[PDB]
Parts: structure tokens; C-alpha cells; sequence
């Protein structure tokens, strides 16, 4: 059975809900639940969701404390449901997918895992758990990560990284790398050949590769000169400009982190959430300067210099589909007499 | 064990707690407790109280339905806490004793029902409950009712009327008459022989002996001078004065139903309880006559005459003490010239 | 476009949203909305749904205030979603239908009015609204109501009374009696001929045939008597017995209106909403007696004849199906002896 | 001082702020007060309004306990703010004038009394109170209500009636009948002789003339005939039409009257609070009908007639400026061929 | 008197209340007390108690500022309870102890300071504040602190460190060492000579002594050998491994640091309270190990080595019992082969 008190239970001894037996006092005050330690109420839980509050707390109590992929690439693939477990926000700070099937039943709206109003719902397989992988190949339409590889199937990799309780990390201890697959009207797919976002942060940026650690060491002239970037104008897309109020073009982490090494300012996130694309508000400390949004994307420096190679310039104003994530960004690219004149993901 | 949503089930089928296994989803909101009855969310409980509304939801479903002593004769008895259920105070729509030990734990704050903060707390026991008069046998300070009597033990006859469900009644079908007992340190306390207020109310007001009739029937003067009460001064004290702003008299309910049945008016609780002497706020609609506060004690017209008569008149000033619900109300008798120049429960 | 202050402005003049241009100042408060009229705020609405709060305001104010079938026909004929309307619950105070489609998009979680998460959906359509029978033919499964009669299809006659304002009456000036049709896979219905609640209660129950005057004025045993009711044991079934704690029977709102007449009780709804059968907790105010749970329904005491008629007395003990408000009732009927030992709703 | 749990021992003792010394416990939880009463939690205060809790209760508590203006009289004569007292307004069941000053400083948002913030505020002055003539002399826009009269001031005749504790009424033990005086830019006024509402309801409506008690005994049309009004139309001004869905006419207190005490129907008053015209949502439980909005306005009827009495007929739809309460009320009146086709006050 | 005004005066000036005479208006909107400053009001005080917002704020104001001992002293010695002062928990937010008796009569349970029912509360004495030391004396179960040093009793050494406004401290300008004393039933009390947890953290990790430096900056097996701790086995119960998922060992505060300054990661506290003992959510960030629940205890290193001396080795799976704080802590040890194969906390 499923009960407030023992769910308060595991999640003092555990800080999960792991499915033993024992009971804790629980007081409920306003979005918040509470337990008596000792004889004094400790703050175990507090909602910021948009759910009742024992709803959420039984949810979060239930959240997945194993490695899983970011929720801006279950979101990219389009999992509506996760099976048998539940996958928190931690930017949101709330559950990634509202309703739960195969985990419980006040959740979901669905009237069964596989009725006519839950057809269309592209569900979550977790490879790792014994089944799933059977669940997946009778389902409807789904998507299955695999900590291995499964027979029959081609596999699909995926980011090196992943979330594990919140933090994302490239884990060693921990194999971060999972094998993708999606069937769609129960047919298998193919997944595009992708590009991923690094997620990294400017508060603790760290260069992945060897042009990054130019990038970062590097002076701005003579880097563009060094790696052959002269034609393309890395010194607004990339660099970020601040001769005006309206800070110009810098849509890109990397050069987000080669400023802020220089002077801090902030970033104020209008929209807390996860995507592959993030709209800030961008002010600089320093010279004032600041933009009311700027879409920032962090791809691997490498990589965004690889596509822009592969980019053709003839065409004045062109838009890109390049496949980030297992989504299709479409890039914003006004080429003027053969260079860059601006290039960013277009609002 | 205890469940939020155990609890929730027993209401919704039963209305109350009785024990049996089945859970129903629910859903709290702001001191609210909701269920999905057939896929929409129907409010099962309504927290009025200062507890937690998980606590007090779980102390409403664990409300006793058997006929109970009014929360009033509990109090004038002393009790503290009730032994294996709870006593609902409609009046309060609250539990009538903040701590429950014998129920559940996490409502009382004494560490165990025999530990040295509890000994000096008076128990109720039911007797109705089988081993509740051995409990009370081996308790320290406690009250007991039971329903017939019981071996070796004085009983002390109550009210006639009983609270039912937060309805008042005298049963035929229900026994709503208790033999009392109470222990103080173990010692049987001897229970003085008191007079019982009749509980009744304004609006539905009904007599309960012909002098009743007599009074709400026949003339005032009339029936001042029938039944003999010239010297009693039952045209202020009782049948109530309204020829000024200042309303005077009206200290028995009676008296108030008498003027109600002429023209109605408005008694405003201004404390939402029971007791023995209630404090109202009156507004005459017809006159216009108010008193800030006024105490009503709905004590036997009969039982009125009878302590007005047992009581000598010589002294000018004085004050009576009689004991009513097992308490002493003193009552403020003023007597000038052998009669009585005022008379009534004092503030 | 919709904004609180416009559906907030139509409130303060019309009551509900028409539409018209004009706009108010709206301030929101802890479930609860007020604007100031004149200089001072005066409270517009309090959400007593589980909904946010100017959600529920805006489906409030776009509420039907034409006659609308009662909500429990629309569970039993199994509406899962209204066209263009919006269904006010005033019993649960709170819209019918949690979702909205075909009204407002952000309150349905089908992505379309017609797509595969919305196919089981049984629509609601009112056919003196233009178009709406229309959208009733290209519908997949649907429940029309018409004022009058429509070309093609068999009609099926409901109930003689409507849901006006939250008040169910029989209306000489509206028309309350629509006529219904039921397309589940997109094929019409044969709606069952089929018994129809009353709805009254016992505050202003009010006989609606000869039978029931006979009822509610004649005296008991000369009323079985009377219309030869003798062999089928009405004291119980109908009459209700107060012989004991445990109210016995009684499960006609018409002999809750005979009993109620003589001393007038309590009735506790513990899960309000609207329902073929209630399940009331009934208490008797004079003899004290009370059944925890008692099923109650209300038939047209003529209809209540004619179905115990049509039942044979063989069998023992015998469940029977009847089809009331388009929906199977069925009753446990223990038969003893060729008389009616116990006949109510089973629970 | 001013302080919470002096304010909250004053309720409880008295039910109103006097002025006493002495403190009980106060708790406060989400819009509520609440005491301990002998070791239990009772409610004092539940905050309906806009205010935070702890003003709105120390507002409440120190209301005007006196007999005072119906708030619609205030409004009429323009007051916004009252001296030295709090006026409660139970129909909203807040403050009357939201700021307070003379009482307490942390209620109004002028700087200080008389201030050029303050200038344009026309005050309030209870004559019954002591200095407050001369505080009425000294202010530079007020309205003055006096017991009895004053000296070199023409006094203004108000209604009968005054609201005290909320229930309005006409006293013989309390003087209702005030002398008005009024005040703009320190210039006294002659306040127009004016016609005043009656302030009833259905739920207890009695007559109060001739006229009335014919009306409600008479039938209609031999009513109509009987005064020999027969040219004017009470059929729909008044009686109230009932043949249609919408309801017709119907815009006086006495016609409703009339009509519920045939059959009861239900007044839905969308927006709680008091005002010379009243518009309620009607709906008529016998036949059906009912109007989305209706201006109900209580005059005497014996008024009405005269009204109707000093009309021409010549204009066929004219706009009638009627002194009604101290303000300027319009009546919109189609009357063609010389008889009284509509006539109600114009929305 | 206690008065809301007057205690937001005195925070507003002092930020605590020492009990001057002045009172500025407050607010209180949902668990929050705001007060106006120059005209804006500015949030004094947020209740994240279980406490009515204006008893936590009224506790809050009325904290103690002098240097005080950590809130886990006062749990293991049993305190109940303090004399005249508050004791805050700034990890919970709330205060230490739910009841005080000598501050204000609406907090504590107990009828009295002395009746039976708060015999056996152990009261905490301030030796700091004259009278402390003679209620010492007259008390029945009572724990003292004293600055320095008092007659006729032994004193017993307490930590080097206390709380002074919720920031732990070894304070040169304050004595935050105090002599501890202890009668339970009366009797004065020898106390335990015990160790003292340093109470530090991995944010500001400060070594205190040579052999801590030692860990911090000698690497690990130079550091293991060098101390002779080779067959002790620090590389688990205190180097902590990551060479798995689930990490392992790592019970020391200082191994913690140890490794945090390598690469950073995080501790989830799901309990936010003191103990000696504290459960931790720990997760490697670097290799993607992390434990579900984590015990970690902060000794001196020294005194950790010192008490894995005393300990025999001849137990194949041990449990000592340590006084840690006056209270007795229990390790596991499992010693395999004469060396240290597991030792930490028992769970």
C-alpha cells in the first residue's frame, strides 16, 4: 500500500522511497510536510509544484536516484510518460511529466497504460530495470535507454552525460552512456545523427577539449587569427560585443564564460526550465551593457566549429536545420560577401 | 496501521472511521481534503481547527457516534483526555480535547498514558467499551460513564440528554443516560447531587413541564400572580425588560423564547463553545433595546422556582452558589424589601 | 480574447459572461476574487474547486444559465466533456467536467477537439445552440439534447425536470423536457425506456400524484391497507422503523418526507454530489435512532409501485435490474415467504 | 496602546473594544483568530476582507456598536472616511470607508487630519458623541448626524430606520431618526428633500401602510382597480410578468413580495454590498422564467404612487430625476399613448 | 505587557526585543509580519515553524544572543526546556525547544513552572543571569551553564565552542566555554568524561590541529604509514572510496574535506537539524559514486585516533560505545585479521 506516513518513513531514514515497512508522524501546513524528530517537526518536504501536496511529496519521495537522461532530451524526443518510475526536475523542481502510469494511479488521466485516450503517449523505458525492455517492444509508441545493448536493435548513443539526483556528470563510477531507442506507431526508428549540448554553466565552466582551453586561455585577435576563424567573425557570434546598451550577438556558453572570467555579471533566467536553447536576460556589470534576451546554446566548441565548416556561404540569409539533442534547431545564419555577418539560433 | 487515504475510503463509504482495508486517492488543498468520487474531486473534509488537517481529517474520522455527555458536563468534570476515542465538539467543529492518548499517538504530548506528565490528567472512559471499567478501576484520576452500573461502585445519575452526532436528544431507542463515577488519586470522588441545564435551544424552543406551558401560553401577569411569583420579580429577572437601550434581565433561556415567539431578534455567540452559562449578544429588532453581554442559563423552570425558593431572602446582597452540570454557579441575588431587586448569573 | 478583467467586468453587470467590451479592476486574494466597486472591493467569487483559482473563475462565469439536464444524467448517459458550454456542479460547486474543450484550451488535456487522445471522449451537445446537432453527426461518440425534435434520428424523452441556475424544476415558460440521443462509435443509440428521479427533498417535498397524497396525508396501516400494499411489507421499505439505534428500511425520500413531517431530523451528506441513489447518515432527532449509512432514492411512488409490481416473489433472494436515469439500478430483494422481506438499493 | 491581545480579552469578555485592561492568547492561522478559552482554541475573528488579519480584526473589534446611517445613506452623501469610529458594513462584512482616520494612523493614507491629502475627504460626525459638533463646525467638508438638533443649523430628516449591529430597524427604546447637516468647502448645505428606501427583504417583508396591506390581501386586478391606477400598468412595473423565459418588468420590493409569498423563488445578489438600487439575479422556481439582471429599488409604495401621481405623461420614453436617498436616481419611463408602458430605473 | 507592536519596535531598532517602549504599525499576510518603514512596508519576520506566525515571531524576537550552547548539547543532556530565554535553531528555523516557561505562559503544556505535571521536564539554567544558579538549586531534574565557576559542585568542561547568533564559534572576546552541571531527581550528576564534536563543515573546513594538517595536505599513503595507521585502514573509514556506484566508508568529516578540495560535490541534508551524528545524501560529482545515506561524524582527529587506540582488536564484529557529547554513540566495528576491515556509526 502506498501511505503518507510510511513514505515519510523511508524518506527520513532513506531521504528516497525505497518500500520498507515503518511509520513516521507527518503534519501537513500550508505546501509543506513536516515530521517530529525527536519531538520537534523537521521540514521534510516543501511543494513547489502546482500539485496537492501529499500528491508531490509522494511523487518526490518516488523520484529516480539512479543515473537518467537530461529532461531537455526526453523532452527532444518527445516521452510523455515514464513506466515504473519517476523523473524530477530539479530546475523546475517539480516532476518532469505530470501524470505517472505504471507507477500510480491518481496521476495520470489516462484510464490504462495502453486505452484509447493513451495511445498516442510516447512512453519512457528505463533498460536498466529487468522487463523493460519486453514493455518496450509491445509498446505503442516509446523510447528505451539501455545501459548496454539489446539484440535486434539498432543501438543510438546519446550524451556523455547525464543527470544523476540533479547534478549532470560524465561518470566513471557510473555509466552515464546509454543506447537509445524509439518506435514510433510501433515500428523501431532511426535516429538522427545528432549533436549534443555539453551543459555546462558559467559559474563553473570547464573546456572539454583542446580548442576550448585556447578559447579560454588564449587572447581574443590571435585566437581568431591562430585557429583560421578570421572569415567566419567570431568576434560578435561568439566573442560578445559591448560597444552599446544592447549587448550584441554572444549566443554561445563558451564565450558567455571567456567574458565573465574577465568581469562577473549575471544571468537571470526568466523561464526556469531545461532546453537545448536558453533565453536569458543578459546585463553587464562592467559596461552596463545588456540584452533582454539572448539565446544561448552550448554546444562542444569543436563541434560548433565543425558546423559551421560544413556550412556553405553563398546565401545571404539562410536558415540551418541542425540536429542538436535529437531536435531539429534551426540556426539563423546572414552571410554578407562571403562571411558571417550574424549567425544564432533564431527566436 | 494509519493511511491518509485508508481514512478517506472508510468516510466515503461509511461517513466515519470503522477500520476496514481499502484506499481511495486524495488530494489536500489549503486545509481541504478532497477525493475523486467517479473521476471528480468531491471535498470530504473541511479543516476549522488549529491542527494539521491531515491530523485533524484523522481525528474526524475517529469521531465517536454513540451517543456522548455533553462537552460541557466533561468539562465541569474535569476531563482532560478520552481513553480509545474521540469526543467531536460540533460547536467548535474541533476535537474537545486537543491531546488523544489511547487513540494515536502524535496528538498527545504525555509520553505515555502512565507517565508522570499524564498521571494528574483526569481520562474519560466509556463504559459502554468493554474493559474501560477495569481502566478505570486502575486509574489515577479519571470519569467514567457507563450505561446500566456497575459492582461496588455509587452511581451518579446525569442528564437525561445525550449528544448525538452534535445533536442533543433524550433517547428511547438510545440509552442517553450515564451513571457517572469519577477518581481522584484512585479515590472514588462522591458526585454532589446538582441540578442539569436542558440544553435546549431559541429558535426551536419546546417545554418539557406544564409550568413550561404555563409560562409560554398564558399572560405575564397572569402568570406571575398564578404561580405566586409577585415576590420573585420574574418580570425583570426572567420575562425581561425592554423599555431602554440597555436591555435588562433575560438570564433564562425561557424568558428569551417567550419574547421570541412575540417577535424575533438576534443573539449573536460572540464565543463559539458550550457551556454552562452562555454570554450572548442581544439585539432587539422590535425596540431597538441591546446589551453588549448578557448570560443565559437554560437551567428547569421548574428547578429555577425550585432554588429561588430554597433560598432565604434577608440578606440584601448576597450571593448563592448551587450546583449545576456537577459545577458551582454562583448566581448574583440582590434582594430589597423581602423580593428580589435583581437576580442572575454572575459575569 | 479572455482576461479577468473583462469576464470580471461582465460579472459585475450581467452576473455572467456574455462577451461584451468593458473591463474592472480585479484583485485576487487567497482563492478568492474581488473588485472594487465604488472605491471598495467587494468579493466576486471564491474558488471552491481544486483548480486555480482564475481558472475557476472564468469557467464560472461562462457558465450555462439556459436549462441544463441535471449532472447525474449526464454521468449515467457517461458525458465525459460539454461543446461549448460550460456545466456548473452548484451540489459540488464546481464545474462538471474537469476539462473543457471546445470552450477554452489551457483547462483539457487533449491536444485537439478530435484526435486519438480525444476519441473515447463522449461529447456533450445542446441542440438549441445552431450548429450543434451538426457537430453531433461528424461526432464519434456524443449525447445530444434538443429542445424540440430532430430529422433522422429516434428521439428519447428524459426527465420532466431541468437544472435551472442550480435549481432543478419543471418549467411551464422554459422547456425542461429535451429529448436525447446517444452515438457511441459513431451509431446511434437505442436509449432504454428508462425511470427518472424526482429529485426533491425532504426541506420541500412536494407529492407529485394522487398516490403520493394518499401517502404523505392517510394514516400508515389504513394506507397499506388502502391501495392493498399489505403483502409487500411497506413499514420497513418505505415507512421506516425507529424501534431500535440502528434505523431499520427507509430507503424512499417520500417516507423520509412522512417521518420528517411528524418530527423533523437530520440528514448528513457526506459525499456531496448528485447521484441516482445518496447514501445519507440519518440520525432520528426524537427516538435517537441512526444508521451509519442509508441508500436513498427517489422514484415516483406511482413508479415505485409499478416496478414491485412487475417483480415475481419466488425467488429468495434476488438482485434486480432496473434502468433508472438511463442508468441499472439494482436492488437487493429478499423475498420471504411470498412477502417482501427487505427490498433497497444494494450498496 | 493598541495591541492584539488586549483587543482579543475585550471580545471575549465584552464582544466589542472598550477599553479594558487585561490580555488573553491569541493565535492566528491563515485569515482567522483564535483564543484559548480554558485550554481550547475558540475562533474570535475570520477575515472576509482585504486587509491583513490583525487590522481587519482590530477594525471589527472596535466597530460602532451605536445605532448609525445605513451605509447607503454614507455613500449617497458622499462620506469617505468616518471620525473617531468605525462603521462595519455586514453585508460585505468589512469596513465601511476602507481608510481610517481619528481612530488609528495605520489605516488611512492621508498625512494627517485636515492635510492637503486629507482636505478633499468629506468626514464623518456621530453628533451623539461628545465635540464632534464642533469638529463638523471646524471641517472643511463633513456630514454631521445628530440625535437631537443643533443651533444655527437647519436640520435634514433622515429615514426611520438605522442599522444597528447590522440589523436594520426602526427603535422606540432607541432613537433610528438623526438630523443630517452637511458641509462642502466649509459651506453648509440644503439638502434636498428626498424620498428614502425601506431597506426590507422577502424573507420578512411586512407592510407598512394602507396601500401595502391592500396590496398584498387584494388580488391583482381589482387591486389595480380598487385605487384606480388602472391607466399605469402594475401588471409589469410591479405584479411582475411570468408568461416568458425572461422575466418582465418586476422592479419593486413590494411586487416581489407578492409574488414569493405565492411560490418562493431564489434572489441571486452577484455583488454583496448596499445600495439604493439593488440588481439581483431572478428566477422564478414555478414557471421557469428568469432575468439575467434586475434593479430592484424599495421605495413606499404609497412614494411610488406619488411619483408615478406627479408625472406627466406627455413624453413618450423620458428620464425621471428622482431625490432618493439623498442622491439623484433615474427612472427611465417609455410611456406612449398616455399610459405607463415601462417604467423602472434605467441600468 | 507583550503587545505585536511593541516587539516589531523593538526589532525594527534593535532586531531583537529587549523590551523598550514604542510600537510601529505591523501587517501579517501568510506567515510573514511585515512592518512600515517610511511609508513601505518591509518583511520583518517568515514563519517556517508549525507555530501561529505571531507566537513564532514573539519567539523569534525573544531569542537568546549571548553565546549559547549547540542545540545538540542541550538534546543529549536531556534538556527540556529552558528558564527565561529562547533558544533558536537556526537550522530549523524555529526554536529549540516547542515549550518555554519563565518567558510567556502560552507555550508550555505544563499548568505551572512546578506542579506535577512538569516535574520531569529537565529545565536548562543560564548561570550567566543572576537567579539561574538558586533555581538551579530549588529544581528538580535541571541541567546548568555556568561563565565560570560555582560552589559546592563539580563542574564539568563542555566544548571549546558555543552558537552565538546561530554561527558556531571558539571566542576569544566571549568565554563561549561553559561548566556544565546536572540533578536529575534532585541529585546532582556526574558527567561523563566524553569527546567533543568540533562542529565544522565543508565549505570553511579548518584543520585544528598538526595531525589534521597533516591529513590536508600530505598525500594519502605517506600519511597512513606516517602515523603508523597502516593496519587501522583509513583508506575506507576515513579516505572514502569511489571506486563503485555505491560509496563506500567515509564516516569522517575530514576525509570528507579531504576529498571535497580534489573536486567538489554535494550533501544532501534530508534531516536539517544538529545531531552528533548526521545522515548525509552524498554523491560524487567527479566519478558518479554516491551512497543513499551517509553517516558522518566530526571528531577530532586526534581523538579519533585516540579511540581507535583504546580499542581491542580481538572482536570479530564489535560495538563500542563512545561519549560523544554526553551521549553515548555507538560504532560498528568490524575487525577482520587483526586489522580494521569496517568502522563507523551503526546506522
Amino acid at each position: 500500500a502506498m501511505s503518507l506516513e510510511n513514505v515519510a518513513f523511508n524518506v527520513v531514514n532513506k531521504g528516497h522511497f525505497d518500500g520498507q515497512q515503518g511509520e513516521v508522524p507527518v503534519s501537513i501546513i500550508n505546501n509543506t510536510v513536516y515530521t517530529k524528530v525527536d519531538g520537534v517537526d523537521v521540514e521534510l518536504f516543501e511543494n513547489k509544484t502546482t500539485l496537492p501536496v501529499n500528491v508531490a511529496f509522494e511523487l518526490w519521495a518516488k523520484r529516480n536516484i539512479k543515473p537518467v537522461p537530461e529532461v531537455k532530451i526526453l523532452n527532444n524526443l518527445g516521452v510523455d510518460i515514464a513506466a515504473n518510475t519517476v523523473i524530477w526536475d530539479y530546475k523546475r523542481d517539480a516532476p518532469a511529466h505530470i501524470s505517472t502510469i505504471g507507477v500510480c494511479s491518481m496521476t495520470d488521466i489516462a484510464k490504462k497504460p495502453t486505452e484509447t485516450i493513451c495511445a498516442p503517449l510516447t512512453v519512457f523505458f528505463d533498460g536498466r530495470v529487468d522487463g523493460q525492455v519486453d514493455l518496450f517492444r509491445n509498446a505503442r509508441n516509446g523510447v528505451l535507454i539501455t545501459e548496454g545493448s539489446v539484440k535486434g536493435l539498432q543501438p543510438s548513443v546519446g550524451p556523455k552525460q547525464a543527470s544523476l539526483n540533479g547534478v549532470t556528470l560524465i561518470g566513471e563510477a557510473v555509466k552515464t552512456q546509454f543506447n537509445y531507442y524509439k518506435k514510433v506507431d510501433g515500428v523501431v526508428q532511426q535516429l538522427p545523427e545528432t549533436y549534443f549540448t555539453q551543459s555546462r554553466n558559467l559559474q563553473e565552466f570547464k573546456p572539454r577539449s583542446q580548442m576550448e582551453i585556447d578559447f579560454l586561455e588564449l587572447a581574443m585577435d590571435e585566437f581568431i587569427e591562430r585557429y583560421k576563424l578570421e572569415g567566419y567573425a567570431f568576434e560578435h557570434i561568439v566573442y560578445g560585443d559591448f560597444s552599446h546598451s544592447q549587448l550584441g550577438g554572444l549566443h554561445l556558453l563558451i564565450g558567455l564564460a571567456k567574458r565573465f572570467k574577465e568581469s562577473p555579471f549575471e544571468l537571470e533566467d526568466f523561464i526556469p526550465m531545461d532546453s537545448t536553447v536558453k533565453n536569458y536576460f543578459i546585463t553587464d556589470a562592467q559596461t552596463g551593457s545588456s540584452k533582454c534576451v539572448c539565446s544561448v546554446i552550448d554546444l562542444l566548441l569543436d563541434d560548433f566549429v565543425e558546423i559551421i565548416k560544413s556550412q556553405d556561404l553563398s546565401v545571404v540569409s539562410k536558415v540551418v536545420k541542425v540536429t542538436i539533442d535529437y531536435t531539429e534547431i534551426s540556426f539563423m545564419l546572414w552571410c554578407k560577401d562571403g562571411h558571417v555577418e550574424t549567425f544564432y539560433p533564431k527566436l
